[PDB]
């Protein structure tokens, strides 16, 4: 009896996604079941994962992604009409749901910060930055750390967590506009890898003594150019690659295995999910405690309208997002 | 006084080295100063490293390189005549040494061995093999493990270690010759990466269940297949990477970071003389004792004559070595 | 006074070029100067020219182009009011013009064909097509000519004036649709690149004898099979490359030049501009005769509104255009 | 008669190595009508061959050509001791029937060495001749580039290039190269090997670009030659030499947008195409411009049959100052 809207994969992308290759489809979800709830979509979220995934998915599917949604129908004692939760529909402005497939908000989330945080700095790119710079890389204070996508929703967190451990954060972002905010929020070294004369030279220069720690987002060749400058023994999380996300041809040539071998680097990718239970229950309570103490401050890039998802999903590839991108229903 | 003979580096290799980039000089050393030993080179090892090392050569220099060496004449009696040493003055068959750069070989060394494994087995690629596997891979027992190059001085002892810790051991060879004598050692599946019709299909008929470690030799194109085969949380050994040694052009494209992410791989690289004092010590013992008990099996591939030392370097580069490449002075 | 629309670069393209690289901007145009006129756009061209030249451009700089526009104020006796000219102003609506620059349309130019074909089949694409494949190819008739991007503006034209020198032409092309048109339109041969089994195969059953000449817009891998199947002493007319012009990484591999030194090729390759004069004024007469006979059919690819003029020059970067692509203001 | 031959073992792995070849010993048969004996005086040895040799079975002779004498003949039209050039491959002596030997030019002197046949006044000095003069077209007064310039084609462009008015930029890979070709007076000479960067090497060499493009190397070197190449510069694809022992896949192919841009002619060609008078014309100018002291000859000389894979082994690697030639 409800309807809903869904942005499905028309075709399958070659090199950036266009707008041709989704398309909006109107349909009227089956009437609810005992135990199920109606969903209506508040926030949504587009991540860079969706370029990858978006290939093992059929012409015609739905596009994956979370949501912050709140109950509108109810047939479940358990959630009432107004409950807020975490759910992963796709790109939907209304679902159906069981309930065992749903995630509240921590319980002192307060009323002082936007619900869409929970999509990014207090959701999982947070908690990709969290356990990305604290586990993998393992800073224990003073190093120096290279981030790049630096004023993205994960490379932004890294950097500010950087911070505020006593690090040393020299970061890499595609604009002017972005140099600004980072220098703003105070990290050490910031340029435009676009316009820099010699990634090479700037590198050396923002830290002479080399590099301890590499959050990589990346990849490519700017990862490359990181890899010759890491001291011995130094430490790359292997976040992202999102440089090669959107390629047609083939993957640039790796590190010369000369450099990678003298400089001993440990070099371990991870993926958010791996961290659950009390470890994740934990590191989202420290990134709530650190934004209410203005240690991490957060910025959103909204984009107003479901019909604009796709238009949102494209921007963020090209950088066009200061901070998380959400999509506000 | 005495005379010698040096091979020098005449021109920087362009591919594989060639006869032409080498060129054997004779000169007469001084005689010996008080505290001064005269040594003879009984057996000299080449290894992939002097390939690359090679490019910081200028034109002229002695090619590096260690030695089993004896004292033949002594005006240092702390080292009398005929005591047996390690010493790397490069590619020469006497020398002049002090004894400070000087290393004795294990007290408990029989007779019942040759010298030469002082420079493979009980000695720096058994080293390599021992610290890449146990600590870099971390082998606990179980783990179903890819060494490439798996029939020379550092793989063979890779795999016949993972052996007696418990492993599957799938490895790469080069010739027929050396399928058949890994097989024979007890390897749990071995195969010709040269004449296989695809390395993917061999790779996942060896083991369908994926790799938890990856001993890597090779690097290149063949460590992008492998990638797209090892577990989740799979270890990756970075020891190195003979595929590139020789390359005439830019390396080629790097592992699919799609894969390398989601699979959440750890990778480090690693250099053998990082293990110094009581690990190393113990280290040799544990090889030492192994090769004794039979636990791990010693082939040579043994070359006559200082004035083929090039031609053992380059055999040695195109696989035509079974075991430790070795000259016998 | 007159108001004007531009579109600018606001991002240098990273791969295919995307909305987020461009800006429209209003702005005032000054008065008119004596011997000046004001110009509006009434068709503008995208070429896949533009993404290379893009390269040197600065960012804020106004996309170049060509345009067929009308006088809408005039202060030159010789441009009075609704006079049609050539101009290459950049992606304007509306600009100012002393009038050197500008090219009035041939003056027999007739009612009966559109206004549009002058950036076109009777325009520079054409011009490209008729010098490269009479000149450059040196067609005399009866050779076997491959032309690929057989569907676009040059390729097709050079296709039917092959056709029509009684050549036999062999097209490849992006889509099945393509194919069809071109296999009604006459010419002997035409594949769909992307889909075949093996290019090798298809182009030797197209001619087992070889190829006289190669019309070259593509470059890349595709090239170097058909340097594999040129006749000993073949002439390949090096138009474009445009297989490498969105790429993010290294050149493909080139041909081997073992095929080219033994088979003997002659390469040359060209600017449409190089020819003037009554050369030119030659080619642009024998090009509307052609069209008026029918020899020549004309197909347009018509994009409706200026504001859509970013997405027809990426449409046709990724083959959606079937023949030449057209912006109508 | 017996004859020794060397035959491909192995086909080769990179560069050729030593034990990729077998030298044969066996017992020709006697002559027939119209047939001769040759013994080989000097042979040579080429790039092409590295690259001919794929097409070889194993066991195969090791194709190439060579100066010979006749030892024993049944044909009245070649008595014994006439020169002859004959390409029976890499054998110390071998049977004939006529049809395919060429004699020398009647003006060869006995002041110059017969090997130059094989050289200046043989093959590569037609593929020096036909590739600067018509592929490139030099008419005087070109800026030249030429690389494997103190080889056997290289050194003889360089040298007809400055006997016609032109600047001559050269690249070899020895200080000894260098030194030889600044010696014969070539315009710059500089050690490829050596250079930090060609780009910059080429740049200074000629600040104002290359008209003309002799190429015996390919590969990244002629990417880097392509970028400084004139607007309408011709380019003589000789040889790709810096390919002929790859392993791997070729290098990236030269930027299209500077070829379009600078409207680059590049033509390949192979010297046997010009025959006739045209072949008959430049033999005859070789040969004058060597007497008149206008081209110098060089020739690195290996001594023994039994050295002739060392000999074609050495060259791929640039142990050769001009012309490879092996005495028998
Ligand atoms: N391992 C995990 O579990 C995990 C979880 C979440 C995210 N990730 C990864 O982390 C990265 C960031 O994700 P996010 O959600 O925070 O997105 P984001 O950084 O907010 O948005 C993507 C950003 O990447 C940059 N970018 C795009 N193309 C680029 C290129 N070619 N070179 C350099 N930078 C480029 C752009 O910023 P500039 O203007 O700075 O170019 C853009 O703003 C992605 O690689 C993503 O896959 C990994
Ligand atoms: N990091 C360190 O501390 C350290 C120390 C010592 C050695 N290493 C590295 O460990 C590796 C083994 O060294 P080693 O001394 O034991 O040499 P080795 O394996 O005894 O000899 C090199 C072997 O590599 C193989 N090979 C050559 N080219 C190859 C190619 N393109 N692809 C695949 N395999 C190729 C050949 O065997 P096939 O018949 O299987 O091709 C050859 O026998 C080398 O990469 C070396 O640099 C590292
Ligand atoms: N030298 C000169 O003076 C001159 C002048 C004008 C144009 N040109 C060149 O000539 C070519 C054609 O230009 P045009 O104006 O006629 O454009 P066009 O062919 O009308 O449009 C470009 C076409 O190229 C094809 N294409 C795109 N990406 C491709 C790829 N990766 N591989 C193969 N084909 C691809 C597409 O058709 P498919 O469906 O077949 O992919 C597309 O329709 C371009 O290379 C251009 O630079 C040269
Ligand atoms: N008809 C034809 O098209 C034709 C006929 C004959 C020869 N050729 C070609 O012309 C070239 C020269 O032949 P040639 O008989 O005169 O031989 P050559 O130049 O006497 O000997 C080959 C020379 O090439 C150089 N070389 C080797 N490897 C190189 C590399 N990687 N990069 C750059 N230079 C390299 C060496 O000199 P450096 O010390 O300067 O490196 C070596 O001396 C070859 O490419 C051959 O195939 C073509
Ligand atoms: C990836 O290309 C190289 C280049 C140089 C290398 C190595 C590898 C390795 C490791 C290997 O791959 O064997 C070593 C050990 N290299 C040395 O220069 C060296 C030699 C002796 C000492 Cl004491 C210290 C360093
Ligand atoms: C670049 O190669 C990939 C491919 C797929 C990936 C990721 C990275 C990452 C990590 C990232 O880069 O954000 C994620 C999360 N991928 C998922 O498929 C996924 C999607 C939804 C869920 Cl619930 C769980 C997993
Ligand atoms: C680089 O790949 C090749 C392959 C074959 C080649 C050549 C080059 C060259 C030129 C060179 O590079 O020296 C020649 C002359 N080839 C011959 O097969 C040949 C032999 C005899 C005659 Cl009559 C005609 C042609
Ligand atoms: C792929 O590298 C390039 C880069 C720039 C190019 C071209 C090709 C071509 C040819 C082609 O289309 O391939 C042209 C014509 N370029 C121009 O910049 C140009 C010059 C003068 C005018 Cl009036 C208009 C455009």
């Amino acid at each position: 009896g409800s309807m809903t809207k869904t942005w499905t994969l028309k075709k399958h992308f070659v090199g950036y996604p266009t707008n041709s290759d989704f398309e909006l489809k109107t349909s009227e979800l089956p009437p609810l079941k005992n135990g199920e709830v109606l969903l209506e979509a508040l926030f949504l979220t587009v991540d860079p994962y969706m370029r990858v995934a978006a290939k093992r998915l059929k012409e015609g599917d739905t596009m994956m992604g979370q949501q912050v949604a709140k109950v509108v129908e109810s047939k479940n004692v358990a959630l009432p009409k107004g409950t807020i939760v975490l759910a992963s529909p796709g790109w939907t402005t209304h679902s159906i749901s069981d309930g065992k497939d749903l995630e509240k908000l921590l319980t002192e989330w307060p009323d002082t910060i936007p619900l869409s945080l929970a999509l990014g700095t207090v959701g999982m790119p947070g908690l990709t930055a969290y356990f990305g710079l604290l586990e993998i890389c393992g800073v224990k204070g003073g190093e120096t750390v290279m981030v790049n996508a630096a004023a993205g929703a994960v490379g932004s967190v890294v950097g500010q967590i950087a911070k505020l451990k006593g690090c040393k954060v020299v970061g890499a972002v595609g604009s002017d506009e972005k140099v600004a905010y980072l220098q703003k929020l105070g990290f050490d070294v910031v340029f435009n890898y676009k316009t820099v004369e010699s990634l090479e030279e700037t590198l050396k220069k923002a830290s002479p003594d080399g590099y301890d720690c590499y959050f990589d987002n990346v990849g490519g060749e700017f990862s490359n150019t990181v890899i010759g400058q890491m001291k011995k023994f130094g430490r790359i999380a292997i976040c992202g690659a999102i440089s090669t996300y959107n390629r047609t041809g083939p993957l640039p040539p790796g590190p010369p295995p000369e450099i990678v071998i003298y400089q001993e680097l440990r070099m371990e990718a991870f993926v958010v999910y791996r961290w659950q239970g009390d470890a994740r229950q934990k590191a989202l309570k420290d990134l709530l405690k650190w934004v209410l103490e203005g240690k991490i401050q957060y910025k959103e890039y909204i984009i107003e309208g479901f019909e604009n998802m796709p238009a949102a999903f494209m921007g963020m590839l090209k950088g066009d997002n200061l901070g998380k991108t959400i999509v506000k229903a």
